[PDB]
């Protein structure tokens, strides 16, 4: 089946919990084997020790630029940016997982999960998975952002990998 993936976050170095992702490769698989492989690190580099570098309450959490740890950064498994899958899910609810772009095609490693429904992003960024678990720890995260976006405590990517 599709592949489930987790993510151990930190808060200011305390442990905050799991978040465990489905990623909706039956869809999107193109872009599910990327999120999937950067949680393992199998090619050599992923998501394990990077931040969440935005973080704005009441939309989304915003992470995985683990090259430039700046929300400017990140590269996907097939080279530093891959075109748009497609549009088919879409940003209904709390917990969908997606990938963040700098317009069109220009997805990497940078995703969010959302905290709301965000319709005004379908068509546009690429969803492509669900928080299984863990919606706790996503609610802590959401906590420690503002309307900027600038996080109130360094969120970090402890440990990430495949359950599934
Ligand atoms: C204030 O944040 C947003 C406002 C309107 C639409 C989207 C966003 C944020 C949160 C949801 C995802 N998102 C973005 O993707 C904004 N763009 C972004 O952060 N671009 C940096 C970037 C650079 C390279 C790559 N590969 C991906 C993203």
């Amino acid at each position: 089946g599709n592949p489930l993936v987790y993510l151990d976050v930190d808060a200011n170095g305390k442990p905050l919990g799991r978040v465990v992702l489905e990623l909706k490769a039956d869809v999107v698989p193109k872009t599910a084997e990327n999120f999937r492989a950067l949680c393992t690190g199998e090619k050599g580099f992923g998501y394990k020790g990077s931040t969440f570098h935005r973080v704005i309450p009441s939309f989304m959490c915003q992470a995985g630029d683990f090259t430039n740890h700046n929300g400017t950064g990140g590269k996907s498994i097939y080279g530093s940016r891959f075109p748009d899958e497609n549009f088919t899910l879409k940003h209904v609810g709390p917990g969908v997982l997606s990938m963040a772009n700098a317009g069109p095609n220009t997805n990497g490693s940078q995703f969010f999960i959302c905290t709301i429904k965000t319709d005004w992003l379908d068509g546009k960024h690429v969803v492509f998975g669900h928080v299984i678990e863990g919606m706790d720890v996503v609610k802590k995260i959401e906590s420690f952002g503002s309307k900027s976006g600038r996080t109130s405590k360094k969120i970090v990517i402890t440990d990430c990998g495949q359950l599934s």
